């Protein structure tokens, strides 16, 4: 009916909604692990730099 | 190694979804449309095959 | 963690599958209803001349 | 009076869809990607610490 076919597509609607607050949510997360990789990248390069930087210094005496 | 890249991904399927709603939306109007259209033209049928009965009615009455 | 997150992925993927189902049915009704409503435009007519070549004939008696 | 035009929104909004679900599958993969990475660059920082650790200690013994 009207009812049958107007309910089913705002239930489409409802639905699409739901996906894009889910998918915000994603977003959220997914920047967090970004920025966490990118504190990680950073942190190793400065371990190495100083690994190299102790090894040198023990090359020494 | 891939960084924003990817986010801008993720940014582009929140817009794609964010489209899909407003067209869902028209779709939903065009749908109210139709149906009005669709009862409009019911009733209309009927009242014509109305008129067309009586019609046939005194043409077959002479 | 792994889990939670790629879970969360595919759980998005499984409701646009599902969205893409349910779409699909609609597009099935709303086909009937686009076919419906040609029928009633064609049975419009026809009534509309019927009734047009009726009323010409009582004009004449 | 609008037909078929209405039909292929409706076509479109399916192949959009259809999209989305590629896309997030893409989305999937460079995701597990980056969680790899992660965990990579975790276990070697915490090694690096390791040999961090040992070498200041020899280095503070002269």
């Amino acid at each position: 009916d009207k009812k049958e076919l107007f309910d089913t597509v705002i239930n489409l609607e409802e639905q699409i909604g739901s996906l894009y607050r889910q998918l915000g949510d994603l977003k959220q997360h997914i920047g967090e692990m970004i920025e966490e990789n990118h504190h990680l990248q950073l942190e190793n390069k400065h371990l190495r730099k100083r690994l190299d930087d102790t090894t040198q210094q023990i090359e020494k005496f």
